């Protein structure tokens, strides 16, 4: 079941899975980890997730390990930095690359090592 908010369609998975694994779901439903692109859709995305932890689109890119949307978004360094629970990312053991929605707070995303597993959150577009 597939929910709707402006103008994209979001799958929260019941099944837990590394973030990659988790693309390569998504990727198979025609859509991509979720993006974060305005105070509205991380309010959504965070009320929808209730209190539990889903991996989302955050990555990194680059050599100076600047963070990325994976759905190719262009990520806003000065526009998402509200976005963060206070303190991170911190890159924990230097081996947090991919980012999830973990407070049900505005302040919501937390670095965590990729190869962890947690449940996720695709997002599609509607064409119409
Ligand atoms: O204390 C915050 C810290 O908690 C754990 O160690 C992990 O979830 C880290 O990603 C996070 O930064
Ligand atoms: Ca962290």
């Amino acid at each position: 079941g597939w929910k709707y908010f402006k103008g994209n369609f979001y799958y929260f998975s019941l099944i837990p899975k590394t973030w990659y694994s988790a693309e390569q779901f998504c990727v198979s439903r025609n859509s991509h980890l979720t993006s974060v692109t305005s105070e509205s859709e991380q309010e959504f995305l965070y009320k929808t997730a209730g209190g539990l932890i889903y991996w989302i689109g955050l990555t990194k890119a680059g050599m100076e390990g600047d963070w990325s949307w994976v759905d190719d978004t262009p990520f806003n360094k000065v526009q998402s930095a509200r976005f963060w629970i206070p303190g991170e990312p911190n890159n924990a053991g230097n081996n947090e690359h991919c980012g999830n929605i973990k407070a049900p707070s505005l302040q919501a995303w937390n670095d965590a090592p990729c190869d962890k597993t947690f449940l996720f959150i695709c997002k599609r577009p509607y064409v119409p």
